């Protein structure tokens, strides 16, 4: 029974992806920073469907240290992967999905705005990251080889859209890049110890609705393929595939979700 | 029961890609141009496995005219297309496989020119378009509500094509010429559901291989082919224009 | 006094680019297919600003047979780089200009072959035989006598990785042409010969979407960056893309 | 006389494309961190070729708070861009060069770590972004009839990041990120007509600091020329990217390599 460890699993594409990997077998250890209640619940159903299947720890990704001698996050990521080792003895996969995604304009308080944003953007999507895949080999390294898991994969959440930025979010943009950045480093590093690493790029997924349905439906419209921006599932079932043993010979590579998005010009 | 048609289906990935899809549940029409005895072994199996499972068809798919006025590779083509919707009345999934793959140097005739430029640009890019115009057609041509819940396309293109192989360039530019069919045909397909994607192997059974980070050996077919079968399922259904590597980390090498 | 060969260089970007390169110094050998009229043109103003500094030449770059046996795409490619030599006994640099640009619609017949050879000859099949023509006349030529700057010029496309609804068969070409550019110039290494890639956005349109100004870009807007690659300043470059689209590449729909 | 800011300016590939850009007529903001003794060095080279036409400023450009309240790194890069307006009145060319270059393994020390990813993130990536930030609110800050007509910022990124150099993994990232400020820096800062563009060696100036045999075997791989370029070579790029007739250039990258990311292993 392989353990697989998901950041910001509580809920939309996390908890998709965390569902997707619990139901192909796997013991998943739900990370959470804010949503406690959604991470237990999500948990308790899932240890009800399967015994001892899902246990939930909270951590801030961001690249700040927190309160008890202050805790840095690369501690902090250490033992999220550690929490798996203690509990189940292993970690066969690391998902990296949490992430925070609000704008950081270049144009037109302002002081510690612009310091927590830069931690936080860039906590979450790249610095945290490669802590937790650091910890991540560390820990196979560490395993004696004959009692090594057969399928080590570590899945970073990335974007498909980056390349045509998104208008004011350049730190998140920046981040994102750092973390495709990660992938191809990482694949490359890890290869001798059989940890494949690869990225799972969406477009449009559960886009909010928070303004007019006419804002809402004109976005979706532009998607090529459906005209829609995907559902959680459309996207976790990737992530599950390239996690599988039939993807084995996959590492270093990014696969778009984006039905086509990526595709369409201004 | 769904209709797959694969290029090259005779062998190796291309064999493999007709295996896994089958296994699926595919019938699939295989197609060849000079391994008639491998693609009937093949044939006999799949049918033997399951009735009326599997055909073979015969095609040049260089951009050259053949004995029947001229046939032309369009015209070959369609009736690739074709002979599925004869045969089964329906084409869901087409796997643009079939591929030449010889030297072109640019530093050292006129006949072997013209032959490798219609014959790699032909197998790689040309009939590719061609069949995927045939395949959008009779989709198009078919009542809505008699079409299928999901038509995919797979180009097989090349992890190592932005490194380029010395020597190898109208190959590797008919490569390039696919990668540029996958991103077209996907945004034009897109309102009929067709969804394209690409799968890029690196080093595949090799008939060199120290280099690749991951495990240090080319891939089997089964290792490609298997990124083929899923970008094929329904689970894939919001993919489309894009392209898988299957390289072992390959690509991410320097000299 | 280096010599330039320019395939569609009668109007537009082609015209701006043997401009921008005779101002540099270049003797420049025009290409041209059915504008004849403007080739002329500018071969004379060019020649008249100094003298015996242009020469026109036509040639179908449409992969297919001419009349007078036959005369395939090759043989009228290597004639136009032999041009060059024989008329000013060089050919430093080589821009591959010259495209048709049509729709090729998948969705809603002959011209489908013609298109074919057409779009597929011109952006990719002739700038292909064009370059091992070119590098053919370096190699036979004695290191001791061979130039000190060979550069290949493809003109490519910045949008073809956000394809043009209906233009498939253009897009590919130009996706064969960017193959062509890092192959050539890996292959082509050894003998010291350049070869690059510029790719225009909108130009010189037959636009407000357009982040940088919101307006296409002028001829020498583009030529001027073909010109700084041909360069020696620019004598470290090769294999890459110069993309010259104001920013549209970065946008989505 | 238009301004440039060029940051780690002090020597190698910064120094050539400082003395590019005064070449052109740029009167040039030499930014260093350790290297006082170079950059003043070419600070008086260059203002003995043209008086007032260069000075220098320090400054830590890793994500760190340092001592005047602790100073943060955007004040930091704020105060730097300041530097030019309050001498020259303008700045018109930003060249962001800096830039830390060392190993962060995967496999196998909480101050070298937390140390390495503030240095390697803030000098490559972090810096660049507050630079940028400084740089266009001073152009939004100008009234349009007083603005420039060429504002041009240079980001220097890698050629070869997308085959990551084994054991590089904060480094490589942190120029990943730098290639994404560019994208989106462009598409912000287009109304502004400020252009924002990515020039990224392969091998240049190559250190020596090795056996020769060693040293002749990394430049061998290098398609054009077998060797490292020099940093003329990839300095003239910039200069001609900041250049009027590059005007319509804008969110794009220049890969100054020689074809090395070609190559394959
Ligand atoms: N949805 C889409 O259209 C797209 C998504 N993506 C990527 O897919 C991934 C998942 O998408 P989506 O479900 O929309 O993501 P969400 O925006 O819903 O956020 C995912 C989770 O990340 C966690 N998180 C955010 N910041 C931090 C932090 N500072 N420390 C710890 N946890 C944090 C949050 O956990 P909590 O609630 O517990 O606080 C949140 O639930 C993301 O990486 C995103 O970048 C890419 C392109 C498009
Ligand atoms: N194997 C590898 O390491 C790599 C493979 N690829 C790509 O993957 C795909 C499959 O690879 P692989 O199995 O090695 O392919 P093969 O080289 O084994 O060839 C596949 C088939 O293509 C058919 N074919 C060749 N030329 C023509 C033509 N003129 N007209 C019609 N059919 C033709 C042949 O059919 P027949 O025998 O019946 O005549 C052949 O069996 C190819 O597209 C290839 O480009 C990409 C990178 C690496
Ligand atoms: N303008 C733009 O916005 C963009 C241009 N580009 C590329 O830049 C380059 C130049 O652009 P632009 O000036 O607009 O190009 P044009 O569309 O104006 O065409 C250039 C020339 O190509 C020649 N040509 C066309 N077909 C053939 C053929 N079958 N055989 C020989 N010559 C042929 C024509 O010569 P003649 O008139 O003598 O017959 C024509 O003058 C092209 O490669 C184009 O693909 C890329 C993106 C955008
Ligand atoms: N040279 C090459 O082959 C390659 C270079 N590049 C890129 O090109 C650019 C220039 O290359 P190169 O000349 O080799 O760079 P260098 O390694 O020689 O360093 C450039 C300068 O960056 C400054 N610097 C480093 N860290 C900091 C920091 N913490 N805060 C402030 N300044 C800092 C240093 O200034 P000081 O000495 O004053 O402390 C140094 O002089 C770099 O951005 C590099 O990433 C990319 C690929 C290859
Ligand atoms: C907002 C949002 C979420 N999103 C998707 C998105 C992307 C990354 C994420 N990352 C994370 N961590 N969480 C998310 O919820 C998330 C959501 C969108 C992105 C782009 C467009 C878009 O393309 N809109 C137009 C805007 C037109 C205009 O303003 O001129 C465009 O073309 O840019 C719409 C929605
Ligand atoms: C030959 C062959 C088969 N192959 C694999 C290969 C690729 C595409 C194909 N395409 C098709 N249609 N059929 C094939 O059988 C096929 C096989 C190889 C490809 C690259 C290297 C390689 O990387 N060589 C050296 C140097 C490359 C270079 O010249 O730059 C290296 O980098 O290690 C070796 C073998
Ligand atoms: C037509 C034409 C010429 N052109 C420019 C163009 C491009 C390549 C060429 N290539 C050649 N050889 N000759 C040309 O004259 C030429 C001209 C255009 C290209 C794109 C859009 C455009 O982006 N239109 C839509 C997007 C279309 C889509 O989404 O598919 C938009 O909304 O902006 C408009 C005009
Ligand atoms: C080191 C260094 C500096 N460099 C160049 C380089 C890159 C970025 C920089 N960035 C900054 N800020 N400063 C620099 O001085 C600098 C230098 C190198 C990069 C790659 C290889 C290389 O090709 N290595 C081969 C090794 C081959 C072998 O030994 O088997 C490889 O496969 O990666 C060598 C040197």
């Amino acid at each position: 029974v392989p353990v697989a460890l998901v950041t910001g699993a509580a809920k939309r594409l996390g908890r998709s992806i965390a569902e997707g990997l619990h139901a192909e077998g796997y013991a998943v250890c739900l990370h959470y920073h804010r949503s406690a209640a959604e991470a237990n619940a999500l948990s308790a159903t899932l240890n009800a469907r399967r015994p001892n299947s899902a246990i939930t720890v909270q951590a801030d990704l961001s690249n700040v240290a927190t309160a008890p001698a202050p805790v840095t996050l690369f501690t902090r990521c250490a033992e999220l992967v550690a929490a798996c080792y203690t509990h189940w003895g292993r970690c066969d996969v690391l998902v990296n999905n949490a992430s925070s995604f609000y704008p950081t304009p270049l144009l037109r308080g302002d002081r510690e705005a612009m310091e927590t944003a830069t931690a936080d953007l860039f906590g979450s999507n790249a610095i945290a990251p490669y802590f937790l895949i650091k910890a991540f080999a560390h820990r196979v390294a560490g395993t004696p080889a004959k009692h090594r898991g057969t399928n080590y994969s570590i899945i970073n959440m990335v974007d498909a859209m980056t390349n045509q930025p998104l208008l004011g979010y350049t730190i998140y943009t920046m981040a994102k890049g750092a973390l495709e950045g990660l992938t191809r480093s990482a694949a490359l590093e890890l290869a001798p110890l059989q940890i494949r690493v690869n990225g799972v790029g969406p477009g449009l997924s559960v886009l909010v609705d928070d303004m007019p349905p006419a804002v809402w439906e004109g976005h979706r419209s532009k998607v090529p393929l459906y005209q829609r921006d995907s559902s959680a599932a459309e996207v976790s079932d990737v992530v599950i595939f390239l996690c599988s043993s039939k993807a084995k010979y996959i590492t270093g590579t990014c696969v778009k979700v984006d039905g086509g998005y990526s595709l369409t010009r201004a």
